[PDB]
């Protein structure tokens, strides 16, 4: 049963807000944590773990272990893979002809069956009560249609499970908001970010696939691909927006949003 | 140019020999290091990193970072990927219809482009002069034919490269050589190890694909799959055995072997 979806950022400021917009953002993330505290498991889609051009990753390793923070911000901790659910996701994707790989590491069981986590996962996880997880990774060379279809099949698996599951979508938006930022300034970053927030807030996420590659290439978001998977899941489980917040304290846009069962 | 091939173990005793057989093994491993000291890059096939059922992995991440030693033996260190060579291997496998994935992590380049190393890589690397590496991973659910073809295609890439390249195959053999080991004692471990050393020493590795599933299942080696890839490379680049050694100090077979161009 898919009882909620949380769109969560993976920027360090979310953990240490320095302005009122980022504080409101953190408030939403804390509310996501509260909303999902009675989940049995989480499914987490992250763009900053393993990245394959043309296959969606399903991590099978037993132990998910903090490894790589952003800009030296270490968030130590260990989570456990929900192996049964991970296998269900992988098998459903295989059956639906969605390109996917089953990712084990070192050993297939025991303490050596482990997989590294990065800030892409660790920052959202700071706000959530510890539960077993399935870590999934998007693939940027898959078509919009394939990503949406992957989300639909994912939603089927999560909804059909006897477990109460929350879907966590880790995503930051345009990365060129400041001339002094690492990607410099591009006006398209704000265009993308404002569009995403309108789609979220006005419950118009069905328009996500219509965003042209041109805007995406220029805006430099990380969010688009996993948000298409999210849209697919929303096709199978009616949800409603509870709240949302956007903040851009430095050079990149961050959003938090909570949807619950309608 | 494929300059040579080194079969190397990934057991802790190889780094700290406590008997004559293991000392002889370490000598061969040191000879491999010496023989390949003038190489430009290494290609390393390991069974204890990422493991996908049905796709060969090509690690693209820029920085290869020690993460997971075996049984407390940490071997800290950092290596760099030969990204140009890694791309050549991936592209050639794709072209030849060898199932393969391009494995990036966190970021496509720069500081966060990092991939974890385990004892499967770190132990052989202790014997080699530091050079850029391409890390590859076998897949145990691919057919013998596909694994051999993958090695043939790999051999062609390494041979056609302007660089002087050594292929390193990380491999331990049967794992049931001691009643007190994690798998107890099984005569099939001896049978498999004896056969592998026979095929190496008599230069009859062409017989590798004839080893029955039952023997492999009972002997519990990790070596078989990557040795089939190795065989494929030998198909394309004629090599000759220089030296070999076997040791089984604890519960698992280890071999070192050096082949150079015929
Ligand atoms: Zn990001
Ligand atoms: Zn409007
Ligand atoms: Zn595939
Ligand atoms: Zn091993
Ligand atoms: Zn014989």
């Amino acid at each position: 049963m898919l009882f909620g979806i949380g769109l969560m950022p993976h920027g360090n400021p979310a953990l240490s807000p320095e302005d009122k917009e980022t504080e409101k953002l953190a408030g939403v993330l804390k509310d996501i944590g509260k909303a999902f505290s009675d989940a049995d498991s989480y499914v987490l889609i992250s763009p900053h773990n393993v990245r394959i051009s043309d296959h969606l990753g399903v991590i099978m390793a037993q132990h998910l272990i903090s490894w790589l923070g952003f800009e030296g911000v270490e968030l130590p901790g260990e989570w456990e893979t929900d192996r049964g659910l991970a296998e269900e996701v992988y098998n459903a994707w295989k059956g639906a002809e969605i390109p996917t790989v089953d990712l084990h590491f070192a050993s297939r069981s025991g303490r050596y069956s482990r997989w590294p986590l990065t800030w892409g996962e660790l920052i959202p996880l700071q706000f959530l009560e510890k539960k077993p997880l399935v870590l999934l990774t998007p693939a940027r060379r898959l078509s919009r249609e394939t990503l949406i279809k992957a989300g639909e099949v994912l939603g089927e698996v999560l909804e059909g499970s006897e477990k109460k599951i929350a879907l966590i979508v880790s995503a930051d938006h345009g990365h060129a908001h400041d001339e002094n930022g690492p990607y410099g300034y591009r006006k398209e970053s704000e265009e993308y970010d404002r569009l995403i927030m309108e789609l979220i807030n006005e419950s118009r996420l069905e328009e996500l696939p219509e965003i042209p590659d041109e805007l995406i290439e220029k805006a430099l978001p990380d969010s688009y691909w996993q948000m298409l998977i999210m849209l697919g899941a929303m096709h199978r489980v009616p949800v409603k927006l509870v709240e949302s917040a956007y903040a851009c304290p430095t050079y990149f846009g961050m959003a938090g949003a909570l949807w619950v069962r309608e």
